[PDB]
């Protein structure tokens, strides 16, 4: 199975995310499988960092309002399907994501809002590094993965 964790950010980057201000109630995921991010930052950060959130103290708390208005939020989003880059595929890579929680957005807001189609799983207080895979990069013209020149994360650990 999965393992489940009672802190429901065990996965963040930034400590101090405020679980409680998250709004409307959020559905949890309970499952482990591989999910996607893409982000124009390549592995040399990504990999080092892992991915934060914009903003943990002041960004926006509500999951409603941070989907119809992209602004500065505690949540970084990741996707269940692996093809989104091909929606994104100007953001030059497509990272793939093993961490425990995330809120699931269509079980949280529901599954008619504008994104749903994406699939969502939003993470309060980001993703930190060892529970980010590896990456494969996007080609802009033909809208697919260069397989040849992904790379894993030296620190990913995995945990199931």
């Amino acid at each position: 199975a999965c393992p489940q964790f009672d802190d429901r950010t065990k996965a963040a980057a930034d400590r101090g995310v405020d679980v409680d201000r998250i709004t409307p109630e959020p559905v949890w995921r309970t499952t482990c499988g591989t999910l996607y991010r893409s982000d124009s930052r390549g592995p040399q950060v990504v990999f080092e960092e892992g991915f934060h959130a914009k903003d943990v103290q002041n960004g926006q708390y509500d999951v409603e309002k941070y989907v119809l208005v992209n602004q500065p939020s505690p949540y970084v989003s990741t996707s269940y399907d692996h093809d989104l880059y091909k929606t994104w595929y100007k953001s030059g890579y497509n990272y793939y994501v093993d961490a425990p929680g995330g809120i699931d957005v269509n079980k949280t807001i529901g599954d008619t809002h504008k994104w749903a189609d994406q699939v969502e799983v939003a993470f309060p207080g980001g993703i930190q590094r060892k529970y980010i895979i590896g990456v494969c990069p996007v080609d802009r013209q033909t809208k697919t993965e260069i397989m040849s020149d992904c790379e894993s994360n030296p620190h990913y650990q995995p945990w199931h």
